[PDB]
């Protein structure tokens, strides 16, 4: 069979809606499988509101270490680093870190709120070139992950060429692009997804995202030891709201799209 194939085969088996995007940066090749659809990012949108604040540091060489209070009214749930600050600080470095590397909720709407909204993301990614993302709402609400909903969605396409863009190409400054890259390399979260479908000592970048309707994301940045990065997004979801999420379905498709390279 046919990459293609298996991965048709990999959707009918798996219970619900797949879709991957893997550019190869070595020819810019690419493996699309309803890559132009949309899917809700859940919080693989963290990444873009993180690099939005990149983005703005690199005209004021001050912010990264910005202090923002932590209030017990900020808490809003997967919180892991944010509850450990109440009453505190944390800086907008610590905060972009946290957001990433913990998928901490309430760090992500410091974020958001620093920039001035959820709109402010989506202009963000729209100064990159990406016609497609959009981000509607704050942290846990944009986890909702309702079949046909566009709000707080993207294809596997926009954002695996956004995801290029910002950790390889052009669309950050070298000092923040290598924040970026520091940052996804040390993500916490995604041992079960597309990093247990890869050989385990190439070296990976990745942000996952989970929600309802078992929607199960994870979007990554691979080094081959041997070869030019991959990128690659592997969205599911499913059509029942209470699904289990399934980052087994991601770690087979990242093996599927992955062999060979």
């Amino acid at each position: 069979n046919s990459v293609q194939q298996q991965l048709e085969a990999l959707e009918k088996s798996s219970g619900g809606r797949l879709g991957v995007a893997l550019i190869n940066t070595a020819d810019n090749s690419q493996i699309l499988y309803r890559a132009d659809e949309r899917f809700a990012m859940c919080s693989t949108s963290k990444v873009m509101a993180a690099a939005a604040v990149l983005k703005q540091s690199e005209s004021d060489k001050h912010l990264l270490n910005q202090r923002v209070e932590i209030k017990k009214s900020d808490l809003v749930n997967y919180n892991p680093i944010a509850e450990k600050h109440v009453n505190g600080t944390m800086t907008l470095a610590e905060l972009g870190a946290a957001a990433l590397q913990y998928s901490d909720n309430t760090a992500m709407n410091k974020l958001i709120a620093h920039l001035g909204g959820p709109d402010k993301v989506t202009a963000f990614a729209r100064s990159l070139g990406d016609e497609t993302f959009r981000l509607d709402r704050t942290a846990p609400t944009l986890n909702t992950a309702i079949p046909g909903d566009p709000r707080d969605t993207t294809t596997p396409l926009a954002m695996a060429q956004t995801l290029k863009n910002l950790t390889l190409g052009k669309a950050l400054a070298e000092t923040q692009r290598a924040q970026l890259v520091t940052w996804l390399k040390g993500n916490t979260t995604g041992s079960a997804s597309i990093r247990a479908g890869l050989p385990k000592s190439w070296v990976v970048g990745d942000k996952t995202g989970s929600g309802d309707y078992g929607t199960t994301n994870d979007i990554a940045v691979i080094w081959p030891e041997n070869h030019a990065p991959l990128v690659l997004v592997t969205y599911f979801t499913q059509p029942e709201q209470k699904a289990e999420n399934r980052n087994d379905i991601l770690a087979a498709a990242a093996k599927i799209v992955t062999h060979g390279f």
